[PDB]
């Protein structure tokens, strides 16, 4: 898509109008607050995603109820529930709630034998 007429805009003729270009986008050092603002998951939507895990398990729920409180389209709801939790506590609760105990009452701490 293109604007296109050369007749009708024949008067005032300019190539730059702001104080950037293509000194920024590929020379950055700001490395702190990116635009990541694009429906990410905030608060209210895990008010309704994560509590539906809580109330049916992972797969008994439906998209329709999804996208009616989230706003996304239906095919988003059936992806994201799978993209989120394929199968459950990224398959990790294999091992986790029966074999973690205390031993030094301590953790995160530098302990190598």
């Amino acid at each position: 898509g293109s604007h296109m007429a050369s007749m009708d805009q024949l008067d005032e003729i300019i190539e730059q109008i702001q104080k950037e270009a293509i000194n920024s986008n590929v020379v950055l050092k700001n490395p702190r607050v990116p635009t990541q603002k694009t429906g990410e998951l905030s608060e209210e939507q895990k008010k309704i995603v994560a509590d539906y895990i809580s109330e049916v398990g992972l797969n008994n729920l439906n998209a329709t109820e999804l996208s009616k409180r989230l706003n996304i389209t239906v095919d988003k709801a059936k992806t994201y529930i799978k993209n989120s939790n394929r199968m459950g506590r990224t398959n990790n609760f294999k091992t986790i709630k029966m074999f973690e105990d205390d031993v030094s009452s301590a953790s995160a701490q530098p302990n190598l034998p």
